[PDB]
């Protein structure tokens, strides 16, 4: 794994091979859990062989990060997207498209496990045997520094998503299910611009 | 309209007309709303120029109306489908494919509008200019009798069902919503199986 650290947006090189990619892993790191007035911290992208960790600040509106997240070309796979993808979607007023999610694959699935199973330390344990630490995960992470610890944490949680997918992916064909999986994804960006639009839940009454 | 009354189960006539339809205008009556334990009072179909009213007893399995449900060679539309395709998966234990929804597509036309415009009744007053009397929603009708009354009610849940969706779809392709409806009521089949399984929103946390 090559890792860079950049500020303010995703490097013209890196946007480039985002384009290319099979698969983009996507993770952010924010002030807390409110996506109308919190602020976005860091965006950690896994890019191929590499990931990328972009320190943000106060009112960044990233450019290259937001058309590649509004990019159908480009396939962008998260752990809990939704949670991201409002995020960026009110903080940067942008349209997601092509959108993928570990975490509703593993609900999917398993729609009967219990809650905790289907967060991403379970689910990587679970799926690829590979244990991570989640300490770092309620850090501070808006102040524009980062330390050695944050970004192996940032690092972390984006580095085996494209792998993580790519097995539950299989898990979900070899049930019969990866239809249902993937109408669940085509619904992300209707999902996100209903949430903006205080649609919480189209589905209920 | 043609309307005719039934019980038990759709005709084979009217099955064979489902299927060749371009659209079936879909509704139920129900004990409340309670979907896990309670129970369907009737269906109501509009098929071409015909309104089929089946009423339905204590543990009816209607087979023909389960088969058409489950058909994904035949398009259902409803007003809330959610909550329809609910009772009815779990009621039958029937898994419903090709649905269409009025009101998530009023929802994703108009999403800061008031909640109550998207109800049926107002609905089709602003998009048909057509009055309708919901009286005997909150009637009995469970009880394997209908009145009169109750029957003029049934049918004026469904008759408009195809009338409205066009417009609707219309509206939506001015716009440019229309796939983003479509990935709604794609989604359909997949919330309505999370549901009986115990997930309520698997967009949430």
């Amino acid at each position: 794994t090559n890792v860079q650290i950049l500020h303010g947006d995703l490097s013209p090189d890196l946007c480039d091979l985002a384009r290319a990619s099979e698969l983009v892993g996507w993770d952010i790191e924010t002030s807390g859990l409110d996506w109308r007035n919190g602020q976005i911290g860091t965006c950690q992208l896994a890019i191929g062989d590499s990931v990328a960790v972009v320190v943000l600040g106060d009112d960044d509106h990233p450019q290259g990060l937001c058309d590649l997240l509004a990019d159908d070309g480009v396939r962008k796979i998260f752990h809990h997207a939704p949670f991201d993808i409002r995020f960026m979607a009110q903080q940067w007023d942008c349209k997601p498209r092509n959108l993928a999610c570990t975490k509703i694959a593993s609900k999917v699935l398993n729609p009967s496990a219990e809650h905790a199973t289907h967060s991403l330390k379970p689910l990587l344990k679970a799926t690829l045997g590979v244990d991570i630490d989640k300490g770092q995960q309620q850090s501070s992470w808006t102040t524009g520094v980062l330390t050695a610890e944050q970004m192996s944490y940032a690092v972390s949680d984006v580095v085996y998503l494209s792998e993580l997918y790519s097995q539950l992916r299989a898990q979900c064909l070899d049930k019969g299910v990866l239809q249902a999986v993937e109408n669940a994804y085509s619904f992300l960006p209707v999902w996100v611009e209903l949430q903006r639009r205080g649609i919480e839940d189209v589905f209920a009454y």
